């Protein structure tokens, strides 16, 4: 516990074996905010025994992220029990992480969304369709039932090229099973042992223990197997992982499980947070349909052009995510001793870029709190640094689908824009919370009310 005083970096103070986690009771996200005021530029902490040092200087984060990704700082932290799931690109490591890389990367060119396109419309229609019966009927609708189902449906789709039909069934086996794969929340005494006790994992991985439940990843182990019959008798996704075969068996399933939570999860969720402003902002809301009306006359269904062509609409989605960043964090292991813009990292230290903290920092936005769109407009969109905006990180190990969600995002707001509007009802929580999780949720989903418009 030594380290950070040693190396002249401040912080608050470490318990014996428990680092500064008690820190953890009000989420990463109030905790990140609290020391980056307090301590300023740079300051570290134990997360359990593992120091994490967090930076805040632009050109210091464009060194780790990018200039010496690969040199010095290219995986993450290390996460286990973890099982068969190591394959997987996003915890995957140095040069199996780079080939990985390389493989996948292709699914997400320009060229390929354009392909997804009509794949998604049929989907944007069951879409429209589901929420006409909840404004009709004028009942509430939590929108992560509606919006899930919907980011369910595209993504298996345009990956596995199978039609699941989740949108149409309530209790369809690939949500319940999906969303049952991270929930792990705070306090947990597993997973609270094992950064307290991280030399522990290696028995649980000899002993077979896994993170995940094996009842959920025994029907994802399935149906990927499934899916991928189909195709063998008889270009996406699922082909390029096909056609390598150098991807073993598993390994297949592995990056197919990610792409699957990835596409489910991360959509509905940032999906949620905007209607949520939108609804909380009218004024925006309706600024936002003037446009889609402008650039889609009387309900024109949407084109991968056209969506480039909203600029208000990526204003507005930009806003959110720095509102809301669902990843909290970035982060990436320091493989060898370096300096770096005058500091020196020793071996084996995690560097954490606080996303949620740096969007809210008032050096670089004024009024942080609010919710703004007009700053990311074409006049003012110069003096943001794209190393403080990070919602979907930077460099070679960004976010691998960040177009594809950025385009499937607008797409469904779009198709729902065009049709409705949302208002806050008496369910809905005002102002929001946030959950103390490993990704972005709020506690108690969103809840708005949905009128047509027109007549
Ligand atoms: C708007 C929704 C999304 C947000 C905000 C988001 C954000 C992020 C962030 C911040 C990272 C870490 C990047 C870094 O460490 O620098 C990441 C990684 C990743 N994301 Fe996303 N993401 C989204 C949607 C998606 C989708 C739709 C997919 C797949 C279809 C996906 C797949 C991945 C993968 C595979 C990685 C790990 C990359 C690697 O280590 O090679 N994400 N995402
Ligand atoms: C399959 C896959 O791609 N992935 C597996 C899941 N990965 C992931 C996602 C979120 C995440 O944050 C987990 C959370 C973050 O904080 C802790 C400790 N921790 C782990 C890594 N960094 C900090 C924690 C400590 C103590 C207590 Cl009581 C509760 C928790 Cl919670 O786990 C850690 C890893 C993301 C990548
Ligand atoms: C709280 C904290 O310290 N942290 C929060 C989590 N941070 C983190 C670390 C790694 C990471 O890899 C992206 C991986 C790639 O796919 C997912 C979902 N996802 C999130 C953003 N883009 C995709 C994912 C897939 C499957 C499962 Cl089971 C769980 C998750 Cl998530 O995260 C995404 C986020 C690590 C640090």
């Amino acid at each position: 516990h030594g380290l950070f005083k040693k190396l002249g970096i401040p912080g608050p103070t470490p318990l014996p074996f428990l680092g500064n986690i008690l820190s953890y009771h009000k989420g990463f996200c109030m905790f990140d905010m609290e020391c980056h005021k307090k301590y300023g530029k740079v300051w570290g902490f134990y997360d359990g025994q593992q120091p994490v040092l967090a930076i805040t200087d632009p050109d210091m984060i464009k060194t780790v992220l990018v200039k010496e990704c690969y040199s010095v700082f290219t995986n993450r932290r290390p996460f286990g029990p973890v099982g068969f799931m190591k394959s997987a690109i996003s915890i995957a490591e140095d040069e199996e992480w780079k080939r990985l890389r390389s493989l996948l990367s292709p699914t997400f060119t320009s060229g390929k969304l354009k392909e997804m396109v009509p794949i998604i419309a049929q989907y944007g229609d069951v879409l429209v369709r589901n929420l006409r019966r909840e404004a009709e009927t004028g009942k509430p609708v939590t929108l992560k039932d509606v919006f899930g189902a919907y980011s369910m449906d595209v993504i298996t789709s345009t990956s596995f090229g199978v039609n699941i039909d989740s949108l149409n069934n309530p209790q369809d086996p690939f949500v319940e099973n999906t969303k049952k794969l991270l929930r792990f929340d705070f306090l947990d005494p597993f997973f609270l042992s094992i950064t307290v006790f991280p030399f522990l994992i290696p028995i649980l991985e000899v002993l077979n223990i896994c993170v995940f439940p094996r009842e959920v990843t025994n029907f994802l182990r399935k149906s990927v197997k499934r899916m991928k019959e189909s195709r063998l008798e008889d270009v996406d996704f699922l082909q390029l992982m096909i056609d390598s075969q150098a991807l073993s068996d598993l390994e297949l399933v592995a990056q197919s499980i990610i792409f699957i939570f990835a596409g489910y999860e991360t959509t509905s969720s940032v999906l949620s947070f905007i209607m949520y402003e939108l609804a909380t902002h009218p004024d925006v809301q309706q600024k936002l349909q003037e446009e889609i009306d402008a650039v889609l006359p009387n309900k024109a269904p949407p084109t991968y052009d056209t969506v480039l062509q909203m600029e208000y609409l990526d204003m507005v989605v930009n806003e959110t995510l720095r509102l809301f960043p669902i990843a909290m964090r970035l982060e990436r292991v320091c493989k060898k001793d370096v300096e770096i813009n005058g500091m020196f990292i020793p071996k084996g230290v995690v560097v954490m870029i606080p996303s949620y903290a740096l969007h809210r920092d008032p050096k670089y936005w004024t009024e942080p709190e609010k919710f703004l769109p007009e700053r990311f407009s074409k006049k003012n969109k110069d003096n943001i640094d794209p190393y403080i905006y990070t919602p979907f990180g930077s460099g070679p190990r960004n976010c691998i689908g960040m177009r594809f969600a950025l385009m499937n995002m607008k797409l469904a707001l779009i198709r729902v824009l065009q049709n409705f509007s949302f208002k806050p009802c008496k369910e809905t929580q005002i102002p929001l919370k946030l959950s103390l999780g490993g990704l972005l949720q709020p506690e108690k989903p969103v809840v708005l009310k949905v009128e047509s418009r027109d007549g």
